[PDB]
């Protein structure tokens, strides 16, 4: 019926008819010179309804995402383990999306980084790590139906000092989704993200900085079971001038920080995900093939962690996860991080650059 004042109920049930709701809706920008493209709206409809279970799918994924996060803004306070943090908002997000396997379920661990981690941190089991007042958390979440997966985040504060910094990189996000469409030179999306950002400056603790994009973070592609499909949105100046096209879904995101504006892995590594060239390896080594069994089953081509090999009751898999990485079937994909002592911030929607209209499906 009604979604409970923890959410519980899943999408699925608060929707019987099977149809959910769509994300905002805009009109492509218009085609420099000047042509509009208002045109698609009424024509491209054929072309959009044949891919309307595609739609509806992201839609769901998209629900979830948005309840979970709302909940998430309602008890994430400093004082909390950030693994307590991450299995809340996971628990939230698993009832929600309703996981089944690989149909639907998590696309990715919650990303949690905290200050001059921009990325790709989630807590391993023991980390003892505690969220504090003056942290800067980019909550970094997905959820997917059938692989079609929303890949949405933000950041979270307690402390106001850190206020024009958030709205820098919110202002360059939603600059870069209005920038976005069919035809658009990326290199011009990332210009556009750059000139927005750098036109801020934030005064932390008597110190001064204009705030930088990350210049080796970047939106990009998606693609079913593929958190990346091949396409990178820079977010500053001197890019590729490939296009977008019809059809593609993208992750429009940006990154903002105090320090260099450029990122290099650092820390523990949480973050794994199967290589999506890799075709089928023949495995005797026993701990090895198990793992890999255990991969393929749970999490196929999806991003997976350590915590959940835990929670599916694996043990001393290390070794046979680091096999798995010097064979180049899985990827280790460690925290990224900018200099000692920069703030580093987050905003990100996913995109469907529908035949029709662009929709904010997570918005
Ligand atoms: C850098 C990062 C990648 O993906 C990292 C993915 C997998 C692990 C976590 N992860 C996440 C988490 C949250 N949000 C995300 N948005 C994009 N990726 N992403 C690559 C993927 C493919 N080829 C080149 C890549 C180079
Ligand atoms: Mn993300
Ligand atoms: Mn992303």
């Amino acid at each position: 019926k009604v979604q409970t004042d923890p959410p519980s109920v899943p999408i699925c049930d608060l929707y019987p008819n099977g149809v959910f709701p769509k994300g905002q809706e805009c009109e492509y920008p218009p085609t420099q010179d000047g042509r509009t493209a208002a045109w698609r709206t009424t024509s491209k409809k054929a072309l959009d309804q044949a891919s309307e279970e595609i739609w509806n799918d992201f839609r769901e994924a998209a629900e979830a995402h948005r309840q979970v996060r709302k909940y998430v803004m309602s008890w994430i306070k400093p004082g909390m383990t950030m693994i307590e943090i991450c299995e809340k908002l996971e628990d939230c997000s698993r009832k929600l999306i309703k996981e089944n396997g690989l149909n639907a379920g998590l696309a990715f661990p919650t990303g949690c980084s905290l200050n001059n981690c921009a990325a790709h941190y989630t807590p391993n089991a023991g980390d003892t790590t505690v969220l504090q007042y003056d942290d800067i958390c980019k909550i970094d979440f997905g959820t997917h139906i059938s692989g079609r997966i929303i890949d949405c985040a933000f950041t979270v504060t307690f402390n106001p000092k850190y206020d024009t910094l958030l709205k820098a990189v919110k202002d360059a996000t939603n600059t870069g989704i209005k920038c976005a469409g069919i035809d658009v030179r990326l290199c011009d999306v990332g210009e556009a993200i750059q000139e927005v950002m750098e036109s801020y400056e934030v005064e932390i603790d008597g110190k001064t900085y204009q705030v930088k994009p990350i210049r080796n973070l970047n939106g990009h592609s998606i693609g079913q079971y593929r958190i990346h499909a091949g396409k990178t949105v820079p977010i500053v100046k001197g890019g590729e001038a490939t296009r977008m096209e019809e059809g593609e879904v993208y992750a429009i995101e940006t990154f903002g920080s105090t320090g260099k504006g450029v990122v290099h892995d650092d820390m523990e590594c949480s973050h794994y995900m199967k290589n999506f060239d890799v075709g089928h390896v023949p495995i005797r080594l026993p701990r090895t093939k198990h793992l890999l069994n255990v991969i393929n089953e749970n999490f196929g081509t999806l991003a997976f962690c350590r915590r959940w090999l835990d929670r599916l009751g694996e043990s001393k898999y290390l070794m046979a996860l680091k096999n798995l990485c010097d064979l180049g079937i899985v990827d280790p994909y460690p925290p990224l991080c900018d200099i000692k002592g920069s703030y580093t911030a987050q905003f990100e929607h996913t995109i469907l650059l529908r035949p029709t209209c662009k929709e904010v499906v997570s918005r």
